[PDB]
């Protein structure tokens, strides 16, 4: 047909593009990490592959001081040590495509197919971290500290609950940014308060704020219901800075093949990736396996922190959508 | 068969050590305790030590 920089298989020129424009055009983005530790560098890329680490650390010595006074002694103290972990995971996909289709639309090679599974990848890890959180970070009395609800039929989101829950996190405050929100929500929040839109890139707009905050539409949420049509909403906010990944490299980014008794051809892609909030440790229980981890059971049950308090930073608020 | 990721050995990993913090912001500084007269500093040094002066 063409040059077919990918089904003549350049997969130089090609690889690199395709995971830097994945990167910039999802968001997210930030908020969350760019270029996390090279902890996970050393999770990610060979040598000494996954899967995945422990790392410790040492919490601060603490105590009263003494009553120093003579005709007697004192006693000294102690230090501690701790765990850490992380996990790793593998993805991919196929492409059912026959090349008259693919460069049908495709035609000049470069731009199309690329940009493509670009945006592709970039829904995929909106999908992915922001089911993360879901289960574990809501399930325990061990975070609770970091969920408030107004929910059971009296509260509005508006104007008010919306502070508390943002300062539910005591002493530390301002280093909260972006607020996720579920349509209808923020809908509601237009039909209402005075969500500002704010214009920065000149000339370009905009990215919408409620108060010095970016807050992210975002298509999948969870979403619950009870009886009587009653709803329940989540909405994280966090804008933390940050959650954390880094990248790694498989071998064969890019492979291009055939089949010759049908008449198809196909794509595949098969990204490695290090990503978890740090935040909480991750653990092995009760789990099928390994690995990578899963999706489901990836969310589940079964996860276990340890700092604890400020510096997680997330905290979720289910709250009723405005009547 | 497979090469077969079950049979082959996989090693661990580790990296150095890091401090951590423990947080409850201490400041309440600047305030009433702060920036100190010279009786105090009558009462400090030796000679004459303590217990307190009037």
């Amino acid at each position: 047909a063409y040059t077919k920089i990918s089904d003549v298989i350049v997969p130089e020129l090609f690889n690199p593009y395709v995971i830097n424009t994945t990167t910039q055009l999802s968001a997210f983005f930030q908020s969350g990490i760019a270029a996390t530790d090279d902890e996970l560098n050393a999770l990610a890329k060979k040598a000494g592959g996954g899967s995945t680490l422990n790392m410790p650390y040492w919490n601060d010595l603490d105590g009263d001081s003494q009553v120093l006074n003579d005709t007697d002694d004192l006693v000294p103290q102690k230090i501690n040590a701790g765990q850490d972990k992380a996990v790793l995971i593998l993805r991919g996909n196929a492409w059912s495509s026959h090349d008259l289709a693919a460069t049908l639309s495709g035609s000049d090679p470069m731009q199309a197919i690329g940009s493509r599974v670009a945006a592709y990848w970039a829904r995929e890890m909106q999908k992915i971290v922001f089911a993360e959180l879901a289960g574990v970070f809501s399930n325990d009395d061990m975070k609770d500290n970091k969920l408030d609800i107004s929910g059971t039929a009296d509260g509005i989101y508006s104007a008010e609950t919306f502070v508390d829950a943002s300062y539910k996190l005591g002493d530390h405050e301002s280093l909260l940014t972006a607020i996720g929100m579920h349509s209808a929500t923020m809908a509601s929040a237009v039909k209402q308060d005075l969500i500002e839109f704010v214009k920065d890139s000149q000339s370009g707009i905009r990215f919408p704020t409620y108060m010095n905050k970016r807050v992210i539409v975002d298509d999948s949420m969870p979403v619950e219901t009870l009886e009587d049509g009653t709803k329940v909403f989540t909405s994280y906010l966090f804008g933390a800075g940050a959650l954390g990944y880094a990248e790694g490299q498989p071998e064969v980014p890019t492979e291009t093949a055939r089949n010759a008794l049908g008449s198809q051809d196909i794509l595949i892609n098969r990204k490695h990736f290090v990503l978890h909030p740090r935040g909480v440790k991750f653990t092995e229980n009760a789990m099928a396996g390994t690995t990578p981890t899963d999706e489901e059971l990836a969310n589940g049950a079964n996860w276990q922190r340890v700092y604890d308090p400020k510096k997680i930073r997330i905290v979720q608020f289910k709250h009723r959508l405005q009547a």
